[PDB]
């Protein structure tokens, strides 16, 4: 079987499978490899006009949209997986939480703690691994699993 929250799914590029995960929001085509009381996680937080505070110590009001927001998030994603930038160097720079400053590690969390789509995603996530967009009412987030 498949761990937890991945599908086999077909691409529409030339008839080739890829696996998604519905838990996390990663894609990926290669086959996913293979849970703990608590994970390391850090995290890329895009915020937008309708998170629960539009503000962050970036931008004192926030205005963009929700898919403004998911648009820079899946060009960071691109970022990363291309190997342009790294998870950590976008955090620092672009994260709308305070864990910027951080290179986005929240520390260690177990389950009962975090928002749960959050906390979902990362603890589908297996060490190393990075979500795709994952919607809180913070906004979108991008979890690297680091522990
Ligand atoms: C819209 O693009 C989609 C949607 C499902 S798979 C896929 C692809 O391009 O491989
Ligand atoms: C406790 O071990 C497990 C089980 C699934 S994920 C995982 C991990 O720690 O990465
Ligand atoms: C394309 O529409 C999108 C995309 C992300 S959120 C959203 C909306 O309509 O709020
Ligand atoms: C979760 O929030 C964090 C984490 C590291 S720094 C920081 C802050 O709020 O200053
Ligand atoms: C408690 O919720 C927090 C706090 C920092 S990030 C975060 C999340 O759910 O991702
Ligand atoms: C996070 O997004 C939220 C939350 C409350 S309403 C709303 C929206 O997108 O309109």
């Amino acid at each position: 079987k498949l761990p937890p929250g991945w599908e086999k799914a077909m691409s529409r590029s030339s008839g080739r499978v890829y696996y998604f995960n519905h838990i996390t929001n990663a894609s990926q085509w290669e086959r996913p490899s293979g849970e703990p009381a608590r994970v390391r996680c850090s995290h890329l937080l895009v915020k937008h006009s309708q998170s629960r505070r539009p503000s962050s110590w970036r931008q004192e009001k926030i205005t963009r949209t929700k898919e403004e927001a998911l648009e820079l998030i899946n060009g960071y994603i691109q970022k990363i997986k291309s190997g342009e930038e790294d998870f950590e160097s976008l955090a620092s720079q672009f994260s709308d939480c305070s864990s910027a400053k951080a290179r986005g590690d929240l520390g260690a969390f177990s389950r009962g703690q975090m928002q749960k789509p959050f906390e979902d995603a990362s603890f589908a996530l297996r060490t190393g691994e990075m979500s795709g967009p994952v919607f809180t009412d913070s906004g979108i987030h991008i979890i690297l699993r680091t522990e």
